[PDB]
């Protein structure tokens, strides 16, 4: 598909079987997810945006549907306020800027 | 162009006379530009990120150049950790996401 950019640039992805709104962010190196229980082992991690760092928490090699498009990679979980879809998976979807 | 997310997109601008680097940023509303002089008069506003929130300037109808393509629109002045071009500009230059 091709998304334009009048709106942010939600779509829906699927996570450890739950469905959620995320945008697709090319500012993002990484996927950061609102905070969820994920299963499987993890490894701190600082991020830093706009206003500082979080914490998250670095879960590898979990699957990521995006508008039906396969991921499988890395996933930050923590106290972002938008699940943000990063270039990490942004590339295994084919996803380029276009103008 | 179109342009992959292997690595950070990256592009020169053209802004107030002067060229920078900035990041195309599909997850920001608005273009954030790290600490510079800009002429005219500005308005303190605040925006929020990850991290928090901060204090910025916010300029309006500036003409930037962005990797050869033209915008005049707002552009907000303050402690971002990079230069970014938001949505308000790239839909000026007609960039959307496809996959
Ligand atoms: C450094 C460039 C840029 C500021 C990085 N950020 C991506 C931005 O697209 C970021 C995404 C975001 C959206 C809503 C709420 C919080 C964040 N946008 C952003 O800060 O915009 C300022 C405000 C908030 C939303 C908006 O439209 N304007 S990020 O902080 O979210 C981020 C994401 C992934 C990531 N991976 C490694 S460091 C890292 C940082």
């Amino acid at each position: 598909p091709q998304i334009t950019l009048w709106k942010r640039p939600l779509v829906t992805i699927r996570i450890g079987g739950q469905l959620k709104e995320a945008l697709l962010d090319t500012g993002a190196d990484d996927t950061v997810l609102e905070e969820m229980n994920l299963p499987g082992k993890w490894k701190p991690k600082m991020i830093g945006g706009i206003g500082g760092f979080i914490k998250v928490r670095q879960y590898d090699q979990i699957p990521i549907e995006i508008c039906g498009h396969k991921a499988i990679g890395t996933v930050l979980v923590g106290p972002t306020p938008v699940n943000i879809i990063g270039r990490n998976l942004l590339t295994q979807i084919g996803c380029t800027l276009n103008f």
